[PDB]
């Protein structure tokens, strides 16, 4: 494809995403955060759209990707939010909760946040690393076209991910190491995503997971 | 200890030395029920958990952890590590698992067993995945030790913090060594640096199958693998 995503430099790329980013929006438990999550949604497929190269995909392919990727998603969120609450969950800023008011996915999404501030997590970081997920997550079970595509994609977040840690001053080990590291915390986000979706069906809310043709219609839309 | 002293080199050699053995139970009936495949394949699992246990215990770094730790991690990870064995092992059997020489499968057989088929059909993508990639072989035992030592680190006192130091330095080090392979490959530094990020990506899909594999379900015991570990 002679595709503008490709053509990106790491500054327009990181630029695009910042300028994509969500608001952080403000808030029965269960009750509060369904209705968090659904006004998030709204705001994740617009977000979604302005991922560079996303549009380029399918409609079919698009949701694919959006249906495998969305709580991994929300979590990631969560965890930037709460990163400078040690030991709290800032699912808005009305409602920043701990320990007690859960408790095994909260324990996990707090080890996270932990992990993001021993890192040092910066923001041009976070949204690299929520691309990738955007792009990945979905991509090993979907056409061959396609995947080529989200994987040059991913490449280019990839040279954009380094190109910001050497800006910084990171010497090339520091870099791949730091690489590693960051990528290395997806696989825990992939795991608390599918625990929590186990998690959501064990409480009876198979319902408010959204389905294939609610994306669909809401990308659209 | 000394696992962080090794060079990228020695770390290579100790993993591929490190390697387990590769059979299913010979002429089972056939076809397969639900009830008997899941028989062979939980018999295969078990016999291969105890050579992953002496596996583990060469992998560098991971006998400096307390036993309880090293458990920890073996919890986590045994699925994943099963996967990523069958994933390999398939990988020049396009369309089918060989999750054993005399046991090797195609989709339509993950059909005998509710739920299984689903997987089977994440294994084989995962397959065509490395063979895309050509993933070598030194590769392989890399993400391998990668996953024994991350899957588990994020769910563990000064000891503790030291503890997860100390598996995040070993996995310093192994990435370290991914990226010598692939400089001594002959690889661009923008190409390593690409070839890594695809390869630790993998793993988030190894994860979601493992994750997959265990919900639609044998599962080894704490108690189990500590008694393994001491043996
Ligand atoms: C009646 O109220 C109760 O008793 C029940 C209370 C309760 C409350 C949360 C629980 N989880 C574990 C966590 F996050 F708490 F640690 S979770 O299922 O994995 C699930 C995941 C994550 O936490 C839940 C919630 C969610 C997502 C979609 C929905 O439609 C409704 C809820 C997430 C979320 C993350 C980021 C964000 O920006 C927005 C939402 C578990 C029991
Ligand atoms: C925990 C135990 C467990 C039980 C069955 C499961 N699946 C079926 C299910 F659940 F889908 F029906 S599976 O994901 O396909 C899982 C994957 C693959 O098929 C299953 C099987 C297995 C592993 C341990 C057992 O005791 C029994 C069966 C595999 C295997 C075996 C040896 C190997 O070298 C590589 C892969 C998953 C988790």
């Amino acid at each position: 494809k002679n595709s503008l995503a490709l053509s990106l430099t790491a500054d327009q790329m990181v630029s695009a995403l910042l300028d994509a980013e969500p608001p952080i929006l403000y808030s029965s438990m269960m009750g509060l955060l369904t209705n968090l999550a659904d006004r998030e949604l709204v705001h994740m497929i617009n977000w979604a759209k302005r991922v560079p190269g996303f549009v380029d995909l399918t409609s079919h392919d698009q949701v694919h990707l959006l249906e495998c990727a969305w709580l991994e998603i929300l979590m990631i969120g969560l965890v930037w939010r709460s990163m400078e609450h040690p030991g709290k969950l800032l699912f808005a800023p009305n409602l920043l909760l701990d320990r007690n008011q859960g408790v095994e996915i909260f324990d996990m999404l707090l080890a996270t946040s932990s992990r993001f501030r021993m890192m040092n997590l910066q923001g041009e970081e976070f949204v690299c690393l929520k691309s990738i997920i955007l792009l990945n997550s979905g991509v090993y079970t979907f056409s061959l076209e396609e995947k080529d595509h989200i994987h040059r994609v991913l490449d280019k977040i990839t040279d954009t991910l380094i190109h910001l840690m050497a800006k910084a001053g990171l010497t090339l080990q520091q870099q791949h190491q730091r690489l590693a590291q960051l990528l290395l915390i997806l696989s825990h986000i992939r795991h608390m995503s599918n625990k929590g979706m186990e998690h959501l069906y064990s409480m009876k809310c198979k319902n408010v997971v959204p389905s294939y043709d609610l994306l669909l219609e809401m990308l659209d839309a």
